[PDB]
């Protein structure tokens, strides 16, 4: 129940590479997305590597500050020495789990559908049905970041970059009753955060926080 | 003039130690002293394109950009490329104060940190370029989320004025008796509920979504 997402910005971040034929040569996509707001920042590489990786999250600290840890998969470009201390110098905590779909890679692989998809609609309106130019890839690339953090997200009121800098993060929680495995409901949780996906909740006896499947929570009354 | 956002003052400077592409295109927004910069090869029109492209990526679309009368500023694709962006631009004599006095400083106070990075991970001479792109990026990060000195708010602060909300908008709530009360915040959405939060007396309680409503 410990997936990888954060209750506020900066909290726990999730990193990842994906590759993109449209931005070739250098069509590897360093992408990282903070778990809480939703925000990404992507920087493009000629190669997967610890250096790379290293010069990704300097440029996404400087865009949204400094997280607490972030999550990777066993990927060597992440695991390797060099990148754990670089970690341990910025004060990071950093946990691997495994390349996949796995609970705790999720949210930055769904960040690569959509970036990915932003490229394509950007690199057909501009008649690049195949791979971009060179020298057009760059802005190309700064425009999806901007489109994907400065507006809505649709279903949402709030942009990413909003919810990052000024986002909502509850102090107590309504009472709600979790779907145990039983397939009992059970009392004495609290809800942080709904998401239609996701809900956040805190035990009212041990403060611990769970994320569970939305459906398997209701009001508790 | 207050309001991020607003006015950018942009500008070139050369820097040596980020060699060979030595030439920093500079960005400041005028608001905030919010600085976002890029290194390039040669000072084109291409460069500043790519260069406020990224700046735009980090703080967002400018109101209006202030830079001297430099060839790649005034060009033909250059001035096609703001009005696309519909972003207002002005241009001056290199130096004028009026509007290029803070990104020039902005060049130093930026210098001052490339040496001190580089000095500090025992880079005496140019940077290694392998490095170059994370020092540009951990400079940003100290120019733009550390206080200056007299300054008590960072850059960061000013351009994006963070902060953390405990609850929702403002609501209001139909009552038993048919009147929808205001003084109620939404804290969570759910399963066809609204769980809302007191103002006034903190206390919570789940009702009816379609029993919920802004409130102005």
């Amino acid at each position: 129940g410990v997936n990888p997402r954060g209750l506020g910005p900066l909290q726990i971040w999730q990193t990842d590479f994906t590759l993109e034929p449209r931005m070739a040569p250098r069509s590897w996509l360093a992408v990282t997305v903070d778990t809480a707001s939703s925000a990404i920042v992507v920087t493009q590489h000629g190669r997967v590597t610890s250096v790379a990786v290293q010069h990704h999250w300097a440029t996404a600290i400087a865009v949204l500050g400094r997280p607490k840890a972030i999550k990777t998969d066993n990927g060597s470009c992440f695991t390797s020495k060099s990148t754990r201390e670089w970690l341990a110098r910025w004060g990071i905590a950093h946990t691997t789990g495994i390349p996949g779909n796995s609970q705790g890679q999720a949210m930055v692989e769904r960040a690569n559908r959509l970036l990915k998809d932003r490229i394509r609609v950007l690199a057909e309106g501009d008649g690049f049905m195949k791979r971009i130019p060179t020298s057009k890839q760059g802005e190309l690339l700064a425009k999806a970041m901007y489109a994907l953090n400065h507006k809505e997200r649709g279903e949402n009121t709030k942009t990413p970059i909003q919810k990052h800098w000024r986002p909502t993060v509850l102090t107590e929680g309504p009472p709600v009753k979790i779907r145990i495995e039983t397939g009992e409901w059970e009392k004495g949780w609290n809800v942080l955060v709904w998401g239609r996906g996701y809900a956040a909740v805190k035990n009212r006896d041990t403060d611990k926080v769970i994320w569970v499947p939305s459906r398997k929570v209701k009001p508790d009354i």
